[PDB]
């Protein structure tokens, strides 16, 4: 997946699209992420 993404971005285009598919894995991946010590 996330070859298929920097694929897509290292893809010669002149403009960068919104490619929903990337803006939702961005998201789930962005949010997988005295003995208080």
């Amino acid at each position: 997946l996330i070859l298929l993404f920097s694929r897509t971005a290292l893809t010669e285009k002149c403009k960068l699209e919104e490619d929903f598919l990337y803006m939702a894995y961005a998201d789930i991946m962005a949010k997988s992420c005295v003995k208080s010590f």
